[PDB]
């Protein structure tokens, strides 16, 4: 019913599933945004796919014909059917809007299916190639930050009763790579260019006249094609291509609302703002450097999926707050950290 | 079946299941009045969709033509299914009330599914914006909580036989951020606009004629326009139209009904009562300053959200407690607390 | 089936399940009369609405309008179609009983679903606002007496080889307080209400003639009005309604039933009796004051959700034990409490 | 399939789910008789529902009225649900065998489930009322048991390297009251009073001539009155009938072998024996006590109870293989249980 098929796709976790893998735990290893893009991308041809073939909005078979009356009922399905199968067969038919029209109304979930396939490819791309190393580091850096929070609190604390950068090392370091950042906008571009290339479709398919599914249908191949008793030609409709044309400018202006958000998340250095690692900067067993910004590089990227999966970390968290107090100034960052006593 | 709609959509938890992971582990991060909301504005559209075509209320198809005795059983299915496509189609039907109605009676199971996406997509942003950071925020408030309310039941327990306000200064530094009370009353005015546009909606369904179901139509373009023996033209009836003007006035019923609660929703200030850190108070640990109310920021909805989901902390339970006793007056708070024995 | 329906909806968990999370372990936060009462008053309806369209008891179609002879099948289908959406058109039909009793022939299953919606929401109203505080000190009640049980067990081994009254104090704080005895009342009330209102309702529609099913339906709109080959009425009949009257008298029997459990409950301080409390006067370190009955408060709730959910506690049933055995008097509470050793 | 409801309802946990609930963890709560007679009362006429109507013996329709030949598919489809809505509207129809006859023919399976339902009723108030409180004592008992057991063992093992009778108290208080032992009594004659008028009625449904089911049905009402191509009457006949008479036999058959069970049932005095106790009385630290027999009271039926869910207790199974091991008189009962070091 159409009432499940929007708890499926809409009010249910589809594609939202985080991975079901003890590797990554707690980690989106994809932007929220990103996320929204891909499920809206890839869930809405699907939903409008089962929407225009709900028990409800159709009303039967996909293609009548309207056979003679002398016709009996078999007689009339085999004309219907031919017809379904001879729309490939521009003899068979003469379609005064041709016979792409005809195609594209026979075969519109397939192509709705397509480009839901084609926009999840990207993700699925990415997943699978770039996201364990991405884990691998943002699970190992989150472990520093710990670590680090740990010991300047355990040094604070001996103070009131090695030392090496190397998570700060780590970050310079992934300043110069830039193989994930170079994926990333690979797969962006490509989900932008599929998006294109399915709103042009669909510009194109809901700009008919509404009447090229009605289409002339000639069952004179054959042994029939000498035959009185049946008529030269048939008066044929594909049922559904209303609907089929309403839901396909209904993806047409999701997928140009929808493109802004890839374009915007394509810039990514212009993304990469409010500075996470600016927090950690106040202890003393951290280094005054936050040196993250204006790169076209795997740095950038990996400052985006810091901002968003650092809410996790108890010690950003405590920071962030150490932070926040420090507006008013009144009192003083390490006696805080130290009264905090958040060590885990 | 109906019983089968009813059970999933009212008795079971609709839209009601807690966050699927352990980042909020007993966390509503939906006030209840907001939840029950989003939960009747979107399963009640769901809900009339499924009971409008349940298999006992629907006698069958959606439109019948009465097409000509002499008409076969698919000339008269090509004819229903021909008229049920070319609602769209002006040129094909000629009804009194135009052809909006017979858009409308045709596509209100869209309509619907669509009111209820829009109106779901609001609390989907919330939840997926606003909701982690409220999170963190508040589980940090609720540990720094328990911590002080240990810290001073140790100490009156040492006296029988740092010292920073820390979660004061953070909430008086939300007191002057407000981005999560602009995005909370953003979603809400977006979800009262919704559903004011749904009950216009609903109100124009439900004001029609009742008789512009009936609409004239005509197989007579193509091969067929000049056709003898087809009749000039049918009448069609789209069935479950009544069904529909008679669940579209229950949805408005509900949606008028409901848009007070919204409306008093986004006053989020006055709903800011019954102070539960004033219970607090009392702690030799804790300030003796609540300073949170009259406020069009981020602390009224920090304490609307206390006040929800505080029950779960058992200092807080203890305090309230002591406070209920302190009615009375016949003990004393310091003695009260000792005697409790509630660290954990 | 209809075996199905009856395992589904009696011998099933049908809104039996307990609160699925983990601040309300073995706390039943409904008395078992309310739950019973709620239980039936909602899957009676449900019940019987998939029982009247079981593929066993329903012949077919809802209603068959007896065409002519000459009429094809999906011209008589067009009939019956029209007159099955013409029921609410009153100048289409014509029948003695009117158009009020075919508008319940056909809607009477939405009007079940509507009533077990009815009696439904206040139970949830309660769960979900009431519910958690009552969980709350209830929770805090147990562990009170627990605690106060060991200390008191403790205190007796002691003497073989604070002492201030919180939990009392705070049920004479409840005392005062009328909230939730107010909503309790009041949902309690509005289910009364609803339960008279389908009696009302199932009672007038078994009241009918039982021949108001049978009405005159005329395709007589539009371009058919002044058409000849159709004859000017039919012979419409709604297949089911005796069915439907025989299942609302059955639900008119039941709720009549019901009825007096409702008002019984209403009348919460005459059910609060069996002191629970009385039991635990004989702990040296409890005081020997009840003090809770003969009031409209919150005090004889708490006291029937103690007396209801109570055989959880060890350390109450140990003190019945002890209480049972003092009936002979052959022993002493004190003694026997120690040699219980009982302690957890 | 007829399978597939052999598995659900036989050779499936029907009914037979223990308490999914930590209060009763291996108790029963159910003797194995009344749990056998509950299921089979219930589970048997659904299951014969289920099977009247399956797939494979349902030739298709309930009722077939041979309309004439000049008659179309739907004016007969008219016919037979009119004469189906009919059979409760006496003027219609007129049978040899009266209406009641066709009446129960037509809910039948309505009859059954209601017999089972009633059926189900008095062990659901059982297990709601009166299973916590035996479930709360007996585990006390069991917990006494195994308690005094080890006390005793430990004491014979100290002397080869309080002491009240708590237990025997309270079973002696149990003497006395009896509201479980009425209430048992009362659900188990309720059960045989239902089952005595579902055998009444059956024989009634099963005594019936077998041709009741053809009725002569007249569709002359309305504007049907006075047609003349309309034939006066009609020859219906209600199929599975026949079906309906041989379940409604075979569980007549069934419910007659089981009331004698149910009277048996009743008599619990006599089925009190084999004395549970008996076996404690060789224990040092145990009273050598039984006194539980010939009593109308509680006692009786705890003893039943403890007889049934007591082979879960280690205790209790030592001490039999104790009493089985005396039966020779080799050992020494002292000796045999310091050997058997069965504490825990
Ligand atoms: C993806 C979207 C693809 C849509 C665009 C396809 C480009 C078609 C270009 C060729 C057109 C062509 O050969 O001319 C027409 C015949 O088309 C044809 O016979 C070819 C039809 C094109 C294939 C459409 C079917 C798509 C199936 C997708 C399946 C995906 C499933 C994946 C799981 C003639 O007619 P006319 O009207 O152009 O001219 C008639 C008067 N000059
Ligand atoms: C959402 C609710 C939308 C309802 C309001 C739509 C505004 C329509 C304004 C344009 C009306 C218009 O062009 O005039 C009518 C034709 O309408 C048309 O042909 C356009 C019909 C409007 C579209 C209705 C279909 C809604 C589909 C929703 C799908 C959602 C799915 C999402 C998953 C002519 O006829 P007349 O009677 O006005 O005048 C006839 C005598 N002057
Ligand atoms: C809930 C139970 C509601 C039943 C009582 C409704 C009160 C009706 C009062 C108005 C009656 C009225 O206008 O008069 C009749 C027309 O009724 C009408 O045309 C109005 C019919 C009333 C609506 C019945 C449909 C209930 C749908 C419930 C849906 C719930 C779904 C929720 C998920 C005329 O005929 P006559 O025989 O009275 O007089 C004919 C000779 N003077
Ligand atoms: C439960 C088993 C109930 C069976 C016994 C019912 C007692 C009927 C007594 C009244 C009989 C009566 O009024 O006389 C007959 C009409 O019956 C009637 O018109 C009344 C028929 C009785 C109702 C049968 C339908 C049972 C529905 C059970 C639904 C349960 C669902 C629960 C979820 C006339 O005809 P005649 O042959 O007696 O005399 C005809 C020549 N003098
Ligand atoms: C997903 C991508 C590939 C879709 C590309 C656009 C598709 C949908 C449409 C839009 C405009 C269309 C073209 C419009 C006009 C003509 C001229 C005609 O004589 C042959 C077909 C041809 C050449 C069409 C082919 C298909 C076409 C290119
Ligand atoms: C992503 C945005 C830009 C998509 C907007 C949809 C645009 C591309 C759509 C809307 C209407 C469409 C046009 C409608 C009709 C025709 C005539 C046909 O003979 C060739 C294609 C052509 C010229 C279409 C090309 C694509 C088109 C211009
Ligand atoms: C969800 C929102 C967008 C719904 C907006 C209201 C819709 C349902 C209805 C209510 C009143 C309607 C208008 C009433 C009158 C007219 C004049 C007519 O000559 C053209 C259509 C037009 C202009 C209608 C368009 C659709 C309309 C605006
Ligand atoms: C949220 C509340 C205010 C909704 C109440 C429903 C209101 C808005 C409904 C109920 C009846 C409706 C009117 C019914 C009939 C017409 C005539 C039509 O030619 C234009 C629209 C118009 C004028 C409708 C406008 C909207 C309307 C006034
Ligand atoms: C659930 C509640 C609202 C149901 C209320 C009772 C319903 C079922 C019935 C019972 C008696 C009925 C009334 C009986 C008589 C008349 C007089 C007639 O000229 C108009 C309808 C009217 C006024 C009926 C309206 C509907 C009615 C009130
Ligand atoms: C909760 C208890 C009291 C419900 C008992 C059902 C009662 C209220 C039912 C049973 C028969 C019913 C009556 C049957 C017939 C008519 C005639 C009609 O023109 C007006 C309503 C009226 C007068 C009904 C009113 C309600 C009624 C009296
Ligand atoms: C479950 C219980 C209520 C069933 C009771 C027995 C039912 C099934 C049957 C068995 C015998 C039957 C009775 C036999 C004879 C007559 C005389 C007739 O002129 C009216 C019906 C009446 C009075 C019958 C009513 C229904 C009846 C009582
Ligand atoms: C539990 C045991 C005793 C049930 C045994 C079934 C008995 C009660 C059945 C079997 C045959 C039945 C009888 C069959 C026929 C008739 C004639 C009818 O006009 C009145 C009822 C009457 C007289 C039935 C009464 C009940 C009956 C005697
Ligand atoms: C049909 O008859 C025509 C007559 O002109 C002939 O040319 C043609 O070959 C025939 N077709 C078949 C399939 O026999
Ligand atoms: C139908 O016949 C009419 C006669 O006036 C002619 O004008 C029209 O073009 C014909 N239509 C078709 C589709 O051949
Ligand atoms: C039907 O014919 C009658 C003849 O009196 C006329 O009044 C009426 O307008 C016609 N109806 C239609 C819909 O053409
Ligand atoms: C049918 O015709 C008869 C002729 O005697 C008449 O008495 C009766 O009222 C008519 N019935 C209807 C429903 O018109």
């Amino acid at each position: 019913a159409i009432a499940q098929l929007a708890t499926e796709y809409v009010f249910s976790d589809f594609l939202l599933k985080e991975p079901t893998e003890p590797k990554f735990k707690g980690l989106r290893l994809e932007l929220a945004v990103d996320k929204m893009v891909t499920c809206i991308a890839v869930g809405l041809p699907l939903l409008l796919i089962s929407l225009a073939f709900a028990q409800e909005i159709s009303i039967g078979t996909q293609i009548s014909c309207f056979s003679p009356s002398s016709f009996s009922w078999r007689q009339a399905a085999f004309v219907d059917s031919y017809c379904w199968a001879a729309v490939q067969q521009k003899n068979s038919l003469q379609s005064e809007s041709g016979n792409l029209p005809l195609w594209l109304h026979k075969f519109f979930p397939y192509i709705l299916l397509l480009f839901a396939i084609l926009l999840y490819l990207p993700p699925l791309f990415w997943r699978f190639a770039a996201a364990p190393h991405i884990c691998s580091d943002l699970k190992f850096i989150m472990e520093e930050l710990d670590k680090v929070y740990n010991r300047a609190i355990k040094a604070a604390k001996s103070a009131r009763d090695f030392k090496y950068p190397i998570v700060e090392q780590y970050l310079k370091t992934k300043k110069n790579s830039n193989n994930l950042i170079i994926k990333y906008i690979s797969c962006r571009l490509l989900t932008l260019i599929i998006i294109l290339l399915a709103c042009i479709y669909l510009g194109y398919y809901f700009s008919l006249s509404s009447l090229s599914d009605e289409f002339v249908c000639s069952i004179k191949s054959g042994i029939l094609r000498n035959d009185s008793t049946v008529p030269d030609q048939f008066q044929c409709k594909l049922i559904a291509v209303g609907i089929f044309q309403l839901l396909s400018v209904i993806n047409l202006v999701v997928y140009v609302l929808l493109a802004p958000v890839v374009v915007y998340t394509l810039f990514v250095p212009f993304r990469q703002k409010t500075d996470v690692l600016k927090v950690y900067e106040i202890l003393p067993t951290f280094d005054v450097l936050h040196f993250k910004s204006e790169g076209y590089n795997d740095l950038s990227l990996y400052n985006l999926f810091l901002e968003e999966n650092i809410s996790e970390v108890k010690s950003y968290k405590c920071l962030k707050v150490l932070e926040n107090i420090k507006s008013s100034g009144q009192g003083i960052d390490p006696m805080l950290l130290l009264t905090n006593l958040g060590m885990i």
